[PDB]
């Protein structure tokens, strides 16, 4: 559907028919991944807690898009959602650990219950999702995992300690997983966005603030993220593992 | 009788109130002994009661052992409040308690992951949260997060421990910014392969670390403690947000 | 007959003007061939005239070989100006020319150091300086600095080469900021141990890199070229100031 | 002399009588090193192109301070200055590569002659000085090298490409030298300052700008640098090599 963003004009033959799985795929950046992979002719499954948003997107993208309802805090349902994907299409080729929650919170405000919840939606699934797809990949001898990272912890960003600390956690989980699974043919990297404009006056000011702080004087959008994801998924990046790829218009270096 | 760990003397450490988690054994013990030798008032937390009691008794009246399982945040909070009740606001927090037991990626259950994160990461946040208001009232404080080179070197077979350690690398930066306007500096102390209490199997493993290191000698707990004293003292007053790596070059191979 | 290096097709590369130093052989050749396959106009510089001539002849009318010894800044400037005269402003500069010959710390003279810095670092600055005004007039441009993991891994026995490579790591960041307001993005492409044209001695060394890598296969020039195409294309339009490391995990050990 | 800053109250017995060599020692940060080591009772030699500044400082600090005139661009004189130090006191214990020139310069303005000169005063000496002191150290089985680094290249600071690129060069030269010389007992690290107030209206504003950007809301001065240098020199840091130690009040993380 010409209504839905293709995100790039580039064509990656190596993505055709690969099985892709994206968590938090129904909105924002996750939606752009879902769109971009479908446009390259992958078989794309995504998970999201918003069922009516997920259903609309699968309906718009057609039969090579699959929407599986899932709350990533429930590891049981996450492993079930994985098993379903592997049942329908085979072993996953490309896992994108994207689901996350970046609501702001002062350090003094944080209760034990909040911290545990935030760690569960922000960090713990990426581990269990990678744990779930790994053996299928290993059986085949190949696959790719992308962990969505953030420059927020790199820039020491205050006021959201559970989210920045999870993002920092994934930076390290990428390296060690890379080592643990590389012998099996599985490459793992972190895609690290800067300030991506989405849909999640004073808005104009905040937007100009980013442009003033960035090296490249235009705003980043979800397309910039998906363009990096397609490269990281494709055979073009087959020797890259353990690494961060930062798409942030220079905002992390100031 | 006690390991003093350095002949250096830091006048700025005299009388400072120092709180260390997992202080009864290993690295944490070395911190406890080193800061006591500098004249600090040192409170430490540990779930090993017998080890903690013995150590406090051996070090005397400027050591205080509080029993605490760091997974229990309420007890952690209570231990902090009691330190502040006895000696006033903490000057120096060292988030040290950790469990680095090996575990294969394939075998980790939800429950293991939650517990390993709670032992290895969660408490460092809550301990910081507990000491911050007392620090801010006084206008000064230092926090030291014990880090690890293991995640930097992509070390396999202990994903919960390395991921926690990588978590604290980020938590250092962001809390440094969030609290530094209150006068609180926060850094991570990042050791390499520290020797701590098949003879050939041990000897061989120890030789392998020497062979891979740039400096050809084994590191021990004293190396750690000497870095911590500097990171606590007024000599590092302007350092915040940073890692300081004591690893004989093991991380650069 | 030619290595195309990828089956990927980047429409944004069609007709772009690409300048590569040390393009006649090895990695630089792979760049030359890969961008020509995408429909770009590719100019390359090299001191090996016979290799450059043959390559331009083999690739045809959208390849231009300019003889150039990159230590000679005046010639470097002249080659840039001639590219701009034939095809207009450069779209994509790849600072590639380097010499990585081994040399012991103890034995390096002033003259060796100066020459090794001139071959390995200086030209990348001047080449950037030469292409920047033409980029700025058009409002867009990309620069790629070929980096190395060797300094990151503290590799001994070639101090001039590793120090140059570490120099470009910093030069990437600062030129990214200085030129990005003009629309010019700058990144470093950082390969691991790339196979390029005692059999047991070679086989063993190659096996050692496989053993230390995370992915168990040897990297080649094509791996490099496929990253460069992405870093040149509109797919990386928002990436600047950054390293992109293609090393099969060799740098994380 | 009570007139001269001691920089710390800390006492390091392991520094007593060690031989220290500092390039660009007569002014600013280099002067603070010279003062701090003398106060710990080291034998301190420094090099500087400003003879009358160097003479004044050696006169003020007394007989365990030695001032050797030197233009660090002249590698010959630098190796001679080293040989003199080793002749008078033995092998150097602690080398601090501090001399540098941070005049601003637009990228378009830079001529070949400028670039080569700047690289010579900013980078090339640190290599040759480390080359000169190394064999004496190796003979003894011990020593320490500190390379003065800068957060400027880390923060992608524009308008001084020769200086930031040299600083970036030394970041890498620290790692590789660490490996090359570690078997000999020589440890090498980079001391990396933030915005240090020195003596090198609108000044007040610029100063407030740093405080606003820093995490810790006070200015850094030369003492902060020397306090780190003494630790890096002493036996207290005997297991630390190959590393950066950044003293910048959080300015690099923003
Ligand atoms: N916005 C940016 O500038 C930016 C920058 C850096 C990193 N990122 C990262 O990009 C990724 C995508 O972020 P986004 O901005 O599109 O977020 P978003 O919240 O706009 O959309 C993410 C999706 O995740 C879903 N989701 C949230 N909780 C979930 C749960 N428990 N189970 C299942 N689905 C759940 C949301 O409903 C939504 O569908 C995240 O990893 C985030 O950290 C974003
Ligand atoms: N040993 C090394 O090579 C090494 C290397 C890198 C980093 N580190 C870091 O050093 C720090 C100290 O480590 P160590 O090697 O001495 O560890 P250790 O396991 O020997 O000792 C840690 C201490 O914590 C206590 N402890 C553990 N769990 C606890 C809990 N739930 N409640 C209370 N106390 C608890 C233990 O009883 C022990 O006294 C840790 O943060 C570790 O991450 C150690
Ligand atoms: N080979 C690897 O494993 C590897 C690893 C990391 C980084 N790199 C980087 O890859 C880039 C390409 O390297 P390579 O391995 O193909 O090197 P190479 O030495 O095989 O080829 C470099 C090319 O530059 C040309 N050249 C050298 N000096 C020149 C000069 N003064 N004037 C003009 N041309 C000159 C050569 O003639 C050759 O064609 C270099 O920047 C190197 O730093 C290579
Ligand atoms: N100022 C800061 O905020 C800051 C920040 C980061 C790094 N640094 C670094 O700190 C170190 C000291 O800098 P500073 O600010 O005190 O500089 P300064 O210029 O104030 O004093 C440095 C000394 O070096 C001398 N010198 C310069 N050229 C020389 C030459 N060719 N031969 C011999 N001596 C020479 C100067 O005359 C002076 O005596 C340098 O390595 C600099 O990069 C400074």
């Amino acid at each position: 559907s010409s209504g839905m963003n293709r995100h790039t004009d580039t064509h990656y033959p190596s993505l055709a028919d690969k099985v892709v799985l994206i968590s938090g795929g129904a909105s924002g950046i996750g939606r752009a991944f879902v769109e971009a992979f479908v446009a390259q002719g992958s078989r794309v499954a995504f998970l999201d807690l918003d069922a009516e948003a997920g259903q609309g997107l699968a309906h718009a993208l057609g039969a090579n898009s699959l929407f599986l309802p899932c709350d990533v805090r429930d590891i049981e349902r996450l492993k079930a959602c994985v098993a379903e994907v592997e049942r329908t299409w085979g072993a996953v080729d490309v896992l994108i650990n994207n689901a996350a929650r970046d609501d702001r919170h002062a350090l003094a405000d944080v209760s034990v219950e909040y911290w545990d919840e935030r760690m569960q939606t922000n960090l713990r699934h990426a581990f269990f999702a990678a744990q779930a797809v790994a053996p299928g990949m290993a059986r085949r001898g190949s696959g790719a995992i992308i962990n969505m990272g953030s420059i927020s912890w790199m820039r020491g960003r205050p006021g959201m300690v559970c989210y920045t600390t999870a993002k920092a956690a994934l930076n390290g989980m990428t390296r060690t997983l890379a080592r643990e699974l590389g012998g099996q043919g599985i490459r793992i990297n972190s895609l690290v966005p800067g300030a991506i404009r989405t849909e999640r006056a004073g808005l104009e000011a905040a937007s100009q603030a980013f442009i003033d702080q960035q090296m490249l004087k235009f705003r980043l959008d979800a397309s910039d993220c998906a363009r990096l994801a397609l490269f990281l998924a494709s055979d073009d990046s087959r020797g890259c593992t353990g690494q961060n790829f930062v798409v942030d218009a220079g905002l992390s270096i100031q």
